[PDB]
Order: structure tokens, then sequence, then C-alpha cells
């Protein structure tokens, strides 16, 4: 139908960071949230004009932005596009994906009103898959099992089926005709993913609202 | 401990000036490790750039909802109103908040200090408040604190006037700052101002580094 989960309250759109490519049993390396309530989607600023300026991010919103030292070093193509190494991160003390790590989650996902959805480009071969993953290892169960889940991949394609590339940066250079900027950075790519995904806010809510599903059902990566 | 490891860079918005008895509307804390201070380049030139964030740091940037009204000055500079925080689902400054900060400090490496633009007269005292209304025990009570205006008196008097974080930024870098009167837009600046001779800050930190239990509330 058109509501399987009830109107989502909130969109967070996640971006991780990871050690190496789905093949190498990755882990994280860096995590970024931004939750965004649904009016402050609804309220943005209608697109208008020929390329559009980027949108401006809500005035209301909650982020977290974390780095997480990984249990085995990056790989050469991931450390240098990240701008992240397993020895730099343990040099500056970063914990690992730990108990304490999945309450401050908890706590963070707490404070957002639900229904809850997780947006995330490509998130349904790599970001959820992985989280799901990390989480696994813990004692503490999921933080997330209550939580929804969206791959915005999908969600552009069928937005721009109003009658081509949808990685990240083709989609951000198609809709406007900057580029990117921090690009493979956890809050970097995020602001990306929250600035395109402010395009069409009404209809991406339409589809959002189709076509989450329980974050509980997403399939480890591996393990 | 009193080599600081961790400085967490915090703004506060909230509903008024102290008289008013305000609560917080928006925090932002983002912690620097002093690893990476140390290693931001030393400022050169007049005017020197705009450092360059560390790459690796921790960022926390909530919305609060107050239990009283903002004033209209305080939500014409911050853009926060009760109304639309409240309408977008944000809770109060609750136990829960004080749990997320709690694990949030917890992944920092001790000590941890932390620094706020007037933060000896608004945003500490003011902190205390907020938490000294939960049954939670203060997740803050074993972190140190410090009010970057007395840094930044005492590193420019090194060598050789207004102490607003807008008048510092722009005399330091010659331009506006950007977001201004936002948790984490302050917090960005701050960290900017801290970036300017950040070997000189961090032994002014670990000298006049002092217990957040120390603070004394603003009200109640
Ligand atoms: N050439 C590449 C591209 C991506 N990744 C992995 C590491 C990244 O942390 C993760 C996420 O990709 P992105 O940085 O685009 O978010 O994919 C990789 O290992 N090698
Ligand atoms: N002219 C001003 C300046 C500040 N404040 C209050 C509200 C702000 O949220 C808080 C913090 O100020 P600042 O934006 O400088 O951090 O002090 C105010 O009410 N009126
Ligand atoms: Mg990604
Ligand atoms: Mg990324
Ligand atoms: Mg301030
Ligand atoms: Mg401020």
């Amino acid at each position: 139908q058109t509501l399987p989960h009830g109107h989502m309250q909130t969109l967070i759109f996640l971006d991780l960071e990871a050690t190496g490519l789905p093949s190498s049993r990755p882990e994280v390396t860096e995590l970024c949230l931004l939750a965004v309530h649904r009016r402050a989607l609804e309220n943005t600023s209608i697109s208008q004009g020929h390329p559009p300026p980027v949108p401006r991010p809500p005035r209301v919103v909650d982020k977290l932005s974390l780095c997480i030292a990984p249990g085995k070093a990056c790989s050469p193509g991931a450390s240098e596009i990240t701008g992240l190494s397993k020895a730099e991160l343990e040099v500056q003390g970063r914990q690992r994906f730990d108990d304490n790590l999945a309450i401050l989650l908890r706590a963070f996902l707490q404070r957002q009103p639900q229904p809850c959805c997780l947006v995330a480009h490509n998130g349904d071969r790599y970001d959820f898959p992985l989280l799901q993953t990390e989480l696994a290892r813990l004692s503490t169960p999921s933080p997330l099992d209550g939580t929804f889940c969206v791959d915005s991949i999908a969600a552009l394609k069928a937005l721009e089926q109003a009658s081509k590339s949808y990685s990240l940066g083709s989609i951000y250079t198609r809709l406007y005709w900057q580029a990117p900027t921090d690009s493979h950075t956890a809050e970097g790519d995020v602001l990306t993913l929250l600035s395109i995904c402010q395009w069409k806010p009404q209809a991406l809510l339409q589809w959002v609202d189709e076509h989450a599903r329980p974050f509980s059902t997403v399939k480890p990566m591996y393990g």
C-alpha cells in the first residue's frame, strides 16, 4: 500500500566511511547522522530556476559525526579518498565500534520523533548491511531494530521519472551545476545527499513513506 | 588530570539573556584531540588564511525545546523559536540528553576540557542549571572547562578592542564569520580562532583549565 509503516516523522541522512569495498569484509571508520523532521523538509524553499541554487539546509537539525578506530587497516584506495587511516585514528585516541557507541546512537535516535527512517546513498548494498554487521558483533541489541531505512538511489530514479548515472556526485552535478564538496567524508557526503533530497522534498517524502522497510530485515554484509 | 588530551569546543543558544533566566535551545560539541590542534599549520602572513579544520573530529549538534518562549531578540539572531522547535518534535533538555552527552564524552580520551566563548559567564553556568534540573548525575562532573575570551586576551597580549567572537575572527582573518549565532556555526568560528596559535592555546589551557564541577549555576 501507500503507508506500510505510517508517515515517517524524521529522515536520518546517513553516510559511512570504511576500510574497503564489500569483498574486503570492511569495517567502519567514520559515521555521520543528520536527522531532519518531515516538516523541515516539506517547508524547504521550492526549487525554481535553472540551475536552482543548492537548497539551504533546514535550520532545525540534529547532527552526529564520529570517527571510529577500525580493527584492521584501510586499503590503499580507501585510505586516500577518505583521508582516514587506522594509525591516524588510533594515535588520536578514537575508540572502536563498541557498546558505548550503540548507547550513543540509541540516545541520539531516541531524541527523534517516530517513526524514523534512515536515508543512505547505496545503503541497501553497502551502508545498511555494513552497519548491520557492526551492530551484530555487539552484546547490546541493535538500536535500529525499530528504525526504518531507504536507499536514496532508488528514491531519485523514481523521482526523476517525471516524464543516466545515479552516483552521488553525478546526481548532484545534474540537479545543480556546482561540484559536491568534501567528497568521501561522512559529514561531507551526508550534506551532499541532503541537498539532493531537498530538490523535490514532497515527492521524496511520498516515495520514502511508500518504500520504508525495517532496518531489522537488512542482511549483514558478512559474519 | 592536567595535561589535556581533548578540547571540546562548545556553544549554546538559548531563549534570552541571563537576567531572563533562559533555557538552552541548541547546543553543539566539537571534540578535537590535542594532536589535531598541535599539527595545525602555524599562522603565517597578514592576514593568515583561515586554518583548515582537522580531518579527525567528533561533532554533536542538537536542537532543544525550551520550557519558555524565546525572546523576540533571541529568535531574531538564532533563527530558533519554541514553536518551530516543538512542531518539529524537539524534546526538552531531559535525562536521555544527559545520557547522550555522557556517551559522547566517554568516546573522548581524558582529560578533556570544554572551550566556550564567554563560557565562564554564560554557557557553563547555564549548562550547570540545565543539568541540575535532572535526576541523572551530571556527566560533566570530571571534565574541565575554560573561557576562550580569557584565552585570546592572553594570546594577543603575548604579542605585540572587542573580544566578541566575531570581532576576534575578523581581526585575525580579515573577513566576516559565517552562520553567526547558531550553535554549530559559532563552534566552527571558535575553532578557527583557537587554531590561530594552537601551541600557545593548549599551553594556556593546561594552566587555566578548571573543573566544571566548580562552575556556579546561573539561576535556580
Ligand atoms: N575506490 C574505492 C571507493 C569506495 N571505497 C569504500 C571506502 C569508503 O569509506 C566506502 C564508502 O564510499 P564513499 O567514500 O563514497 O562514501 O567505500 C573503497 O574502499 N575504494
Ligand atoms: N543580542 C543577544 C545576544 C545573545 N542572546 C542570547 C541568545 C543566544 O542564543 C545566547 C547566546 O548568544 P550567541 O548567539 O552569541 O552565542 O544569548 C540574546 O538573547 N540577545
Ligand atoms: Mg556513501
Ligand atoms: Mg562517504
Ligand atoms: Mg556563545
Ligand atoms: Mg552561539
